[PDB]
């Protein structure tokens, strides 16, 4: 109350506080030295620590942003002269996503652990300026755990290799997901998120009353709202409080929550987040009897629209674990929109009930078909298919972007396509919702396609629908073949396959940018000839060298195949 920095210092603790501040500066500035950030992060916590004792020390009276902003502005800047709650908005809009940035280690673990774990937070945070900081702290203590497990062992890279990567992937995905959440919260607004979380947790927690879930969602909303606005201390704190509340009344929400609440701190906050769904109790009326069969649905709808629709979202969501969170939201939107029409008459909205079936069917078909295809070519070929696809869809977009997001798109198949069929559609699009966001978040700063920004700006829920039905773009004026995109290097055959695939794919994107209306076979030819070219020349020893025949044999064969 009387001192907020002291409040958060008291509630969170010095270490988590310090870490969180370090993250804050890392995310906000991104561009500065590590030590320079540990300096500030060190000095702020001392002020906090002093004011945890003496709450009436000067400047401890202030709000967190008031201090934080001025203390930012001390760092050697048009953003700093707003000196209003707009400080942040400037500081927040100026956050660079896609910013660049590319026993010896363990020796430093024992020497200066806190520093070692600090730099992790720094590195991760500056890459991902919208990271769920608490989660990042969890990942930090995991990072602590790794070397403890492996650094005091005979073989290092064996037990260190896979676990670092395994952690890393889970860092990446986390970043992406939090970015989606905050994207909804900032670009689209409260209710979108406050609709999303309902369906999500309604799936997750059936038995739960709509009221209980409503509270949980309100709280979660608060947490992420402040968390992704730069209010990281409050986010962490309220997250902890939320987990407390969740674990307390578990018997009122879910049976499976017992496992998590025995953790120490951040751990239950993670378990809970990654706990699965309790058994649906049914029971369960028709769902027709009320929101369809009833003559009073509209009388009840008009009294409280958002409650009614929220209740419909709850009721429908819990009964269908197999539906994607996006789908259910589209169904809720359809229901609402029809209720806005049918209403101001139980004879019309007796037909809304199956207007869903198409909306349910299109995704299902999409997922099954793309999975069918996935089983055919595997991840790589799936990525290439999606690559060609999205190059056709949005050929004005940056190549490296079009590569990245297509790989991310294809990886979905590896995540959630070998699952039980019943589980395929739910996952596939939940992540698609995450991957797609990044296509646009990357597209916002540098926009070049009306259809992409439109698609991603119109509706939070109808993003995939717009992205899959997006036809081939004929407005696009294809550029002539530049010989330099097809200039190559000996290294090509020295490279690791993993980073070789990118080299193969970038060219394919660049290939379609020249002829977007190309055919399956037509591309297959050049994909064969490219192979032919690299294998003859790279095996050609004294090469290359041989690559000096780059054009006259390959491109001078490729452009013909593409007529």
């Amino acid at each position: 109350y009387k001192s907020e920095i002291a409040h958060r210092y008291n509630d969170l603790g010095e270490e988590h506080f310090r870490g969180l501040v370090l993250v804050a500066f890392s995310q906000y500035l991104q561009q500065c030295p590590f030590e320079d950030h540990v300096k500030l992060a060190k000095e702020v916590t001392e002020f906090a620590k002093a004011c945890a004792a003496e709450e009436s020390g000067a400047n401890c009276d202030k709000s967190l942003h008031t201090l934080f902003g001025d203390k930012l502005c001390t760092v050697a800047a048009d953003c700093c002269e707003k000196q209003e709650p707009d400080r942040n908005e400037c500081f927040l809009a100026h956050k660079d996503d896609n910013p660049g940035f590319p026993d010896a280690l363990c020796a430093a673990f024992q020497d200066n652990e806190q520093l070692f774990l600090g730099k992790y937070l720094y590195e991760i945070a500056r890459r991902h300026p919208y990271f769920y900081a608490p989660e990042l702290l969890y990942y930090a203590q995991q990072y602590k755990g790794v070397f403890a497990e492996c650094c005091q062992a005979a073989d290092k890279a064996a037990c260190l290799g896979p676990k670092i990567e395994a952690l890393r992937e889970k860092v990446l995905l986390s970043s992406a997901k939090e970015r989606f959440k905050c994207a909804s919260l900032q670009k689209f607004g409260d209710r979108a998120f406050k609709a999303w979380s309902v369906a999500r947790l309604s799936q997750r927690f059936p038995k739960a009353d709509f009221a209980e879930i409503s509270k949980v969602v309100t709280d979660l909303t608060k947490v992420h709202k402040e968390c992704c606005h730069g209010d990281l201390l409050e986010c962490a704190d309220d997250r902890a409080d939320l987990a407390k509340y969740m674990c307390e009344n578990q018997d009122s929400i879910s049976t499976k929550l017992k496992e998590c609440c025995d953790k120490p701190v951040l751990e239950k906050s993670q378990c809970l987040a990654e706990v699965e769904r309790d058994e649906l109790p049914g029971d369960l009326p028709s769902l027709a009897a009320d929101f369809v069969e009833d003559k009073e649905v509209c009388k009840n709808y008009q009294e409280a629209k958002d409650v009614f629709l929220g209740t419909f979202l709850y009721e429908y969501a819990r009964r269908h674990p197999e539906y994607s969170v996006s789908l259910l939201l589209r169904l809720a939107k359809e229901y609402e929109a029809t209720l806005e029409k049918c209403c101001a008459p139980p004879t019309c909205y007796a037909k809304v009930l199956d207007e869903f079936k198409p909306l349910v069917d299109e995704p299902q078909n999409l997922v099954k078909t793309n999975c069918e295809l996935f089983e055919k070519l595997g991840e790589y070929g799936f990525q290439n298919a999606l690559l060609v696809r999205y190059t056709k869809k949005a050929p004005q977009v940056s190549t490296p972007t079009l590569v990245e997001v297509s790989r991310k798109l294809g990886k979905v198949g590896t995540k959630c396509c070998k699952k039980p069929e019943s589980e395929r559609m739910s996952c596939a699009e939940d992540f698609l919702s995450v991957v797609l966001n990044r296509l646009c978040v990357l597209h916002e700063k540098t926009p070049v396609s009306e259809r992409v920004t439109k698609c991603c700006s119109e509706s939070l829920v109808n993003r995939r629908p717009c992205f899959s039905g997006l036809e081939v773009d004929e407005t696009y004026v294809p550029k002539e073949f530049n010989a330099e995109t097809f200039t190559f290097h000996a290294d090509l055959c020295t490279l690791p396959e993993a980073e070789k695939q990118v080299k193969k794919q970038t060219a394919l994107v660049e290939l379609l940018k020249h002829k977007p209306k190309a055919t399956d076979e037509q591309l297959k030819t050049v994909m064969g000839d490219f192979g032919a070219f690299v294998e003859k020349c790279c095996a050609a020893e004294n090469k290359e060298g041989c690559f000096s025949e780059e054009g006259p044999k390959l491109v001078a064969a490729a452009q013909a195949a593409l007529v």
